[PDB]
């Protein structure tokens, strides 16, 4: 049908504007973090502790199936990505102090987006 086809024009427009989102959230991970899974040859334990692990790559393979229906869903598995990293780790450490600079700076970006996505509909 022809609204299947707008509702498809829809989605793609999302998946362009949050493919823009994610290159700049993981702009201000410079040291690379959060660029891929934890892994579980390294931190075998890993899973005992965060029951549902997130990363950039992970992200970015969800957004190129265009598994993102809205920008809601997007945001859950970012913030996952700092809320796994605030738990496993201390407040001394250098992976936690990197979570905290990415959700203040990222704060910045996604405000926008969601002005974004209700003006462009």
């Amino acid at each position: 049908s022809m609204e299947q086809v707008a509702m498809e024009l829809r989605l793609t427009e999302l998946t362009r504007l949050l493919r823009s989102v994610l290159d700049q959230l993981q702009d201000k991970d410079p040291a690379r973090i959060f660029a891929q899974p934890v892994s579980l040859k390294e931190v075998p334990d890993y899973l005992d502790h965060i029951k549902h692990p997130m990363d950039f790559a992970t992200m970015r393979k969800r957004l190129e199936a265009q598994g993102y229906k809205n920008l809601h869903e997007f945001e859950e598995d970012f913030d996952l990505i700092i809320d796994n990293c605030m738990k496993y780790n201390a407040r001394d450490t250098v992976f936690y102090r990197a979570a905290v600079r990415l959700r203040d700076q990222g704060g910045v970006v996604l405000r926008q987006a969601r002005r974004e996505v209700d003006s462009i509909g």
